[PDB]
């Protein structure tokens, strides 16, 4: 029997006492005669899904929350319909994080979440209040000690602050989240994320805190502060640092949300024990003795069932984890949550170094979120230009910068090369016209002569739909398909223009200006029956002889002298008026 009837097998990890789960079921065998077999695999976390979809699993599965949501996907897992007498004795919000479909799929078990550990360094009214956290730095700051020290590469130690304000990762309402509606680039997390690197701005946090930097620091008492889990409580206990735990600080006035992960317990749907499982847990397991026998051989933390909570609260620490559970955020238990950590922890180191904005870090951070979301993957494959030139600015910020958006009188590297191919409108304007073809050459080669192939490549191929269309095909039923090829046609003459020895944009315009003149740059041109078909064209010697005079009398930014020395003189003006008016206030010469 793939499943065996009449007996009931257990899958729970190594590191949550499994020894205690057999107990219990030999008190389940002695008064039922049920066989309970627990058994703790290696990879059971990927083990089970395929087992499952063939129907040769276990009866019940032991992991947290956040998987169980791709397995009701697949249909792996049974729905569970407690009583009301039974469901009324765990905690309501444990349950919202079984909920697929609204429909329950699995018994909460634990409660794990992100508390504040503070030293003697500070023992006495811990910080209650984010706001505050600055100002008692400098008081220690002093004594030669840090204030709070905590992880900053991950996500998952600084979304806390970030939720507070207003910040989710998906929506969640009726037992279903909303893949559609993500919470970065929302006003709650802008200020959130605001907090965090005006901190580092203001020299309260360092920026390259790592897990292990944070935990040495306050093990050696450096730093009176940390946010980390319970994990991390026995390698604190060993020092002798005196440590307690408490709330979360609060962030304009609305608690920390730290992520909640809970421990629950799932029934396949091939079991064909599912009534005998159900007794086992609502009867045996979530009971006060039965949790005892696990919580005895490993800790097992905050517990869902109430009765035993209240117990194990009298221990501070486990009753601070559960009160930051409570005011925390679930963590969703759908699979699109790998969209979110690969956005969200690129978005949030951006900003902390400086490389990056909050404003747009969080806006490409959501952009592609949503756009993994869909497609369900952390493929780029098929997606929309927009999601790979967000993706493009996450991975290489810095160089995102320079290579710009057309700004009126910018003068980053996208705003520059329009300004030498508009030139006196010597170029033909328009989609799949001259002045197109001498943009994308011109803004490929400077990028390539600066960066590198392999960035210039990202970059223009993000800006295109499908930049993997064959291009061997030149005759398109609409002009946008043609202007498609066009531009990763230009593109890739562009590189090979630009792999030389750095040079500045003027002299780079004038060699696309060359090639446009002797061998042609590609051109949108529409036949009859309305087919569109592309070739290179070459243009008139007067254009060549016209940009190349204005070229020659420019800089690196596409303006003439005259055209650079208004601009020069009107910001002196806009700088000396100012200064004559400061110069109102102290009676100077002038």
């Amino acid at each position: 029997m793939k499943i065996e009837e009449g007996k009931l097998v257990i899958w729970i990890n190594g590191d949550k006492g499994y020894n205690g789960l057999a107990e219990v079921g030999k008190k389940f065998e002695k008064d039922t005669g049920i066989k309970v077999t627990v058994e703790h695999p290696d990879k059971l976390e990927e083990k089970f899904p395929q087992v499952a979809a063939t129907g040769d699993g276990p009866d019940i599965i032991f992991w947290a929350h956040d998987r169980f949501g791709g397995y009701a996907q697949s249909g792996l897992l049974a729905e569970i319909t407690p009583a009301a007498a039974f469901q009324d004795k765990l905690y309501p919000f444990t349950w919202d994080a079984v909920r697929y479909n609204g429909k329950l799929i699995a018994y909460p078990i634990a409660v794990e979440a992100l508390s504040l550990i503070y030293n003697k360094d500070l023992l006495p009214n811990p910080p209650k209040t984010w706001e505050e956290i600055p100002a008692l730095d400098k008081e220690l700051k002093a004594k030669g000690k840090s204030a709070l020290m905590f992880n900053l590469q991950e996500p998952y130690f600084t979304w806390p602050l970030i939720a507070a304000d207003g910040g989710y990762a998906f929506k969640y309402a009726a037992g279903k989240y909303d893949i559609k509606d993500v919470g970065v680039d929302n006003a709650g997390a802008k200020a959130g994320l605001t907090f965090l690197v005006d901190l580092i701005k203001n020299k309260h946090m360092n920026a390259d805190t790592d897990y292990s930097i944070a935990e040495a620091a306050f093990n050696k008492g450096e730093t009176a502060m940390t946010i980390n889990g319970p994990w991390a409580w026995s390698n604190i206990d060993t020092s002798a640092v005196n440590y307690g735990v408490t709330v979360l600080p609060t962030f304009k006035g609305q608690p920390s949300k730290p992520f909640v992960g809970v421990l629950s317990a799932g029934i396949n749907a091939a079991s064909p024990n599912k009534e005998l499982a159900k007794e086992f847990l609502e009867n045996y397991l979530l009971t006060d003795e039965g949790l005892e026998a696990v919580n005895k051989d490993k800790p097992l933390g905050a517990v869902a069932l109430k009765s035993y909570e209240e117990e194990l609260a009298k221990d501070p620490r486990i009753a601070a984890t559960m009160e930051n559970a409570q005011k925390g955020e679930i963590m969703p238990n759908i699979p699109q949550m790998s969209a979110f950590w690969y956005a969200v922890r690129t978005a949030v180191i951006n900003a902390a170094s400086g490389r990056q904005t909050v404003d747009e870090a969080l806006k490409d951070a959501q952009t592609a979120a949503r756009a993994f979301a869909a497609a369900g993957s952390m493929s780029s494959k098929g997606l929309s230009a927009v999601a790979r030139t967000a993706k493009f600015a996450l991975s290489h910020p810095l160089i995102a910068a320079e290579i710009g958006y057309w700004i009126k009188g910018s003068t980053n590297i996208s705003t520059n090369a329009v300004r030498f191919a508009t030139r006196n409108d010597v170029l033909s304007g328009g989609d799949g016209a001259e002045s197109n073809a001498f943009r994308h050459t011109l803004w490929q080669s400077y990028i390539t002569n600066r960066h590198g192939i392999e960035i210039a490549t990202s970059i223009g191929n993000a800006h295109e739909e499908n930049p993997d269309v064959n291009l061997r095909n030149r005759r398109f039923r609409t002009q946008l398909d043609a202007d498609q090829t066009i531009d990763l046609l230009n593109n890739q003459i562009g590189r090979s223009l630009g792999n030389t020895a750095p040079i500045g944009m003027r002299d780079m315009a004038l060699r696309v200006l060359e090639v446009f003149y002797r061998d042609g740059l590609y051109t949108a041109k529409q036949s009859e029956d309305g087919s569109w078909y592309i070739d290179r064209t070459k243009i008139t010697q007067e254009q060549y002889n016209s940009l190349k005079k204005f070229y020659e009398i420019a800089n690196d930014f596409g303006r003439s002298k005259e055209e650079q020395d208004e601009i020069m003189k009107n910001a002196a003006k806009r700088d000396e008026k100012l200064l004559d008016e400061y110069e109102k206030h102290w009676h100077s010469i002038r």
